[PDB]
């Protein structure tokens, strides 16, 4: 299964910063998870956190982000490590500020036309659709906190990325016959990775590299 | 078809307060809309903006926002209004904190147990989610401000409530198809509220009482 380093390797470097990113690669991940809300000026800021010192990231300029947060990164940086790392993925979490996840969701697939091994994740249904319309060619996955499987037979997503508590026999049944990609998180104990690999996940976004290693064999 | 006073008759008295709701029913509307949002203290306040002087509302107590805004209504008192109009309809628009939806939806479920003449609509389809499995026999109605008309076959909603500017016959067509309750908005304008009256609309949402009374025959 696919071992990914959420917001990169947050325990070895500041989270969703490219050192992070890269320490996760440089550990031998597949590939890692990374943050993204749009800023005022249609600029990816990769974040986890909606509130800045400025305000919320939508009403803030890229530039004005940086200057102030000189380490954070905006989406194309961290894509741009495929290129010392060949052979990894990387998924792309869009946030939505819900009502314009639609407009976000527009602006990233045009970003990300035809390009390989990323794809991205919400957990806003809405901007699932409207990336998929926009990008028929970009995959998707669907994040969910809660069980809210009814929605899939509705959206056009090849993976389902549940909270670890949501995985179970049953619930991986329902999401295989649908022949969906099962990505977990956030694991970052061995028992809990091992319960979940245990199920036949196709994937695992975990902070600790050293746990998420091992897994597959 | 329904003549529904949106936030009550908004150019009579300040929106969302019980003064207007009144005011709307004795203009002889059908029902009102009114929005809620849930204070920290599971209160669901009614009004449009989550940002108040104090903070967001789920972050403040309704008593706080009260004192501060001694006309801000909580839902029971918009809904204790058919005491007086026995025969009006109640439409609540649950706002979520998107990703907070899910449980201001089961509280609101829980307040609404069994209470008649009242639907809730949302355009969150985590929250309907939430609410039709908290709530069965709660009739509910799914808002859009875009054509996330796919969605529909996964809510368990009974209605759909679409921006006026969705509306369109083939659209309807479609939501007819499902046997959905079609109410659109926000309608101000003769001409609008006849073109959809035309295409056989159940419902219209309107600011001005004027423009609704005439319609249905």
């Amino acid at each position: 299964p696919l071992r990914l380093g959420h917001r990169g390797a947050p325990l070895k470097a500041k989270e969703n910063t490219l050192e992070s990113f890269r320490l996760a690669l440089e550990a031998g991940l597949d590939g890692v998870e990374l943050d993204v809300w749009p800023t005022r000026d249609g600029v990816f800021a990769v974040r986890h956190d909606p509130d800045t010192p400025l305000g919320p990231v939508f009403q803030v300029d890229y530039a004005d982000l940086k200057a102030q947060e000189p380490d954070l990164p905006r989406l194309e940086e961290v894509l741009a490590l495929k290129e010392a790392f060949p052979q990894a993925v990387f998924n792309v979490e869009l946030k939505s500020f819900p009502g314009l996840g639609e407009e976000a969701a527009r602006r990233l697939a045009a970003l990300l036309r035809g390009r390989e091994g990323v794809w991205v994740s919400s957990f806003d249904p809405l901007a699932l659709l409207a990336l998929r319309k926009a990008a028929p060619g970009l995959p998707l996955g669907f994040l969910m906190a809660e069980d809210h499987s009814a929605l899939l037979p509705c959206l056009g997503v090849e993976a389902v990325h549940p909270h670890h508590a949501l995985v179970t026999e049953e619930a991986v049944a329902g999401w295989r016959k649908r022949g969906l990609f099962v990505v977990a998180w956030t694991v970052n104990e061995e028992g809990e990775a091992r319960r979940l690999l245990a199920l036949g996940l196709d994937g695992l976004i975990g902070d600790r590299p050293e746990v998420l290693l091992p897994l597959g064999g």
